[PDB]
């Protein structure tokens, strides 16, 4: 388990290095795409299963990794505090593999739905239902065109939603909450409602990474808290976004102590699709999606996954229960993290201004 963790927390950062876009908005859960992906590697030719072993440390006896993707992928979901859930779409008209069937009907933990592929309205609506159906806070996980293709159709689509559900376990309170300036890369003067409260929080400076850190805690069912990276004044996000190491994370747990701190933060959420296909590629692992390498259907072919959206959720909001001051008024770095090890679960930046009576 220690070298899972490891392994999943040096993976999710370079994959949050290679889609951060300091332009924009973003939340990804690695570790959901790692185990959602995970689920075709017993179905997999030597090149994908090559790659899964190199970009995720999967067993090579593929026994074990299929009982290592249960247990991870079992301790992930957690009811009402973070819902990870997998979704596959295949073509209809194509009849499965038996051992297709066993392991995705009756071995792991997801849905798989026949639909006809050729049609992208059926086709989104199967995924958005599901989500909705969920209860995720994510009701349009796609639109038509994510799921689009022209003739020669797709046959296989892998869907990851990761919403963060828990209510943060720090008490701020609505009376002083007001419209503070928050310094948006797309409008840096642009007023929001800003939290503001005095909470006991494990907090460091981090003068290597050049920022202030507190670690913010979800209510205690959950297990979980949300690592804050604030750049110091006169450093760029994205400085932060592509230093940050695990040994900085290691350094970070080392300093953080419980301080009384004036704390500011916006209320956000963040929810945002993105394409582990495309982040996959630029990490050197596109192979599954290049090569047609996946056992899925009885009579057609080895076939290469067609597609792999992800949808993430976050939200921040008061509770309804100083030596060190923490302002995050310019953009941040957060990484939700299973606190007994430290496993980081969802990463992201809140960086841009994004109107909601416009979008």
């Amino acid at each position: 388990d220690d070298a899972i963790v490891a392994a999943n927390n040096k993976f999710t950062l370079e994959y949050f290095k290679a889609c951060y876009d300091e332009k924009c908005n973003c939340a990804v859960s690695p570790y959901h795409v790692r185990l959602a992906l995970s689920m075709f590697y017993p179905l997999a030719g030597a090149a994908v299963q090559e790659d899964f072993q190199v970009a995720f440390g999967l067993p090579e006896d593929v026994h074990a990794a299929i009982e290592q993707q249960q247990r991870l992928a079992q301790q992930l979901h957690d009811g009402q505090h973070l819902k990870a859930l997998s979704f596959v779409l295949v073509e209809e008209t194509l009849r499965l593999d038996s051992e297709f069937e066993r392991l995705f009907h009756r071995t792991f933990q997801t849905t798989v739905e026949p639909v006809d592929l050729t049609d992208d309205i059926p086709s989104a609506l199967a995924v958005n239902s599901f989500y909705q159906r969920a209860n995720t806070e994510i009701e349009d996980f796609i639109g038509e065109g994510d799921v689009f293709s022209l003739p020669p159709c797709h046959k296989l689509m892998l869907f990851s939603g990761v919403s963060v559900l828990t209510p943060l376990a720090i008490r701020f309170n609505p009376a002083d909450t007001a419209l503070e300036l928050f310094q948006f890369i797309n409008a840096p003067t642009q007023r929001v409602s800003t939290m503001h409260t005095t909470a006991f929080v494990r907090r460091c400076l981090h003068n290597e990474l050049r920022c202030k850190v507190v670690d913010m805690p979800f209510d205690a069912a959950s297990g979980l808290s949300m690592l804050v990276l604030l750049p110091y004044d006169g450093t760029e996000l994205r400085q932060i976004v592509n230093s940050i190491t695990p040994a900085h994370l290691a350094q970070i747990d080392e300093r953080l102590q419980s301080c009384w701190t004036d704390l500011k933060l916006p209320k956000f959420f963040v929810r945002e699709k993105t394409d582990p296909k495309q982040t996959l590629g630029k990490l050197g692992y596109g192979g599954v999606f290049e090569i047609d390498d996946l056992h899925v259907f009885h009579d057609s072919g080895r076939t290469r996954l067609n597609g792999f959206i992800q949808h993430c959720y976050l939200a921040v909001s008061e509770s309804g229960s100083s030596e060190f001051e923490f302002h995050a008024n310019r953009p941040f770095m957060f990484l939700i993290r299973r606190t007994m090890d430290g496993n980081v679960l969802q990463v992201g930046n809140f960086s841009k201004y994004i109107d909601p009576d416009e979008q």
